[PDB]
């Protein structure tokens, strides 16, 4: 499988971001999730796709209303209003494929 | 559920060991390494697998240089002979229905 190179978004505090996923080679929409990596941490399950209206589920125990996703038939899209230090790191969009996890984008938030 | 990767730094040609767990582990099958270069989307590394070896390296990384210790209680990923171009984090973790749980991970650096 081809390399890819994650989008390098350098922001300003303040700043609303979007980390974009694209809904268009996605098998089953039903394995598709952001994890999210703080600097120097493991990866965590983020979010993952939902067949409701608003169209995603935060993981558990996570709130930060700053956070959302804009989901439909085109985007998996993961949203930050009003962005800050604590939010950087990096985060990736994967679908689950059997045995492993196929990762598709990935975004390096950074001040 | 919050872990912090090892982080290693070699200079080239040294030899390295990342290290997994099996002892929380449910499905064996489900369990692989992915490798994150730096700057770059973490890719499908190398899975467990039912043989005597106990792995399979994912297609694009057949090289000889890389290896596994499996075992009932490890899953540790080995290099022999890094170089620079081996930089950038190693992921272990196992995939559980919608979701992939991350258990252990190394930063590789130069």
């Amino acid at each position: 499988m081809d390399i890819k190179e994650l989008h390098v978004k350098t922001v300003k505090r303040g700043e609303n971001v979007t980390m974009e996923c694209s809904m268009s080679k996605v098998k089953d929409k039903n394995k598709l999730a952001w994890y999210r990596q703080s600097f120097g941490k493991v990866p965590q399950y983020f979010v993952r796709y939902y067949s409701s209206n608003s169209g995603y589920k935060f993981a558990e125990g996570f709130k930060d209303s700053r956070f959302s996703m804009t989901v439909n038939d085109q985007k998996f899209d993961l949203n930050i209003i009003g962005t800050r230090e604590d939010d950087g790191g990096e985060y990736f969009c994967g679908e689950v494929e059997g045995n492993t996890i196929k990762f598709t984008s990935g975004t390096r938030l950074q001040f």
